[PDB]
């Protein structure tokens, strides 16, 4: 899943297709690889060395994952956010697009990410317990846990429901079928990819079933980080021929 990350979104960084919503999908690729070079490696030797965390890199390694992690969701969000009102009222969005939305895009979805992350090592690097390890390096504050994956998923999530309904119910002709089509397998995977990690996280707060479960859908959510350069870039005839030149 590591080298799938970094060789796919190496792929996506390259190709660019110099539109100012291409570009957009470059700041994607780099919430990703960054994600797939930096935390998801860290966790595979964790998983080698069973849940022991060879030590004040603990709280740094965990900014870093809900840094990148964050910065990924909302990317999808501004994305799908974006791509409604290109798709409800395409003329006045064409007029309101003179390529500083883009880059005042890129400042919004990473002041955000930057923003939620900020409690992590301001108040919890200072402390060895609040964010901080077990034995195992793990997100022991329980208040910010709730509170911190609220804003971080489920209001980009819930801000993705109302999304793809109106994005369905106004492409309601067969390319405006294809791209209902692709609509729906982006949203499909964005939650089956990331809600199951995000309603164990929150539920839990039997321990080796939990641990267990935790286990597995984090490793399904840095997957979601190999998949999304290819659903929301191979679609297109040209990055399908730039990826095989
Ligand atoms: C096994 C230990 N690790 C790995 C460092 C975690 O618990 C990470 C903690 C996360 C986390 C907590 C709280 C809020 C959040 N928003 C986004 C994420 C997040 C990402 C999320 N990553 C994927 C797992």
């Amino acid at each position: 899943v590591i080298i799938l990350t970094i060789a796919g979104n190496i792929l996506v960084i390259m190709a660019v297709l110099q539109n100012a919503t291409n570009y957009f999908l470059m700041s994607l690729a780099i919430a990703d690889m960054l994600l797939g070079f930096l935390v998801m490696p860290v966790s595979m030797l964790t998983i080698l060395y069973g849940y022991r965390w060879p030590s004040k890199l603990c709280a740094v390694w965990i900014y870093l994952d809900v840094l990148f992690s964050t910065a990924s969701i909302m990317h999808l969000c501004a994305i799908s956010l974006d791509r409604y009102v290109a798709i409800q009222n395409p003329i006045h969005h064409s007029r309101f697009n003179s390529r500083t939305k883009a880059f005042l895009k890129i400042i919004a979805v990473w002041t955000i990410s930057v923003g939620i992350s900020m409690p992590i090592p301001v108040f919890g690097l200072q402390d060895d317990s609040k964010v901080f390890k077990e034995g195992s390096c793990l997100l022991a504050d329980d208040n910010f846990v709730l509170i911190g994956s609220f804003v971080s998923f489920f209001i980009p999530l819930t801000i993705m429901v109302i999304t793809y309904f109106l994005t369905i119910k106004s492409l309601q002709i067969s390319n405006e079928q294809k791209a209902c089509k692709v609509l729906g397998i982006v949203f499909f995977l964005f939650v089956v990819m990331w809600c199951p990690f995000f309603i164990t996280n929150i539920m839990a707060v039997n321990e080796d079933v939990i641990g267990a479960l935790l286990n597995v859908f984090v490793w399904i959510g840095y997957l979601s980080s190999a998949v999304n350069p290819l659903v929301y870039t191979l679609f297109n005839k040209t990055y399908r021929s730039a990826f095989s030149r």
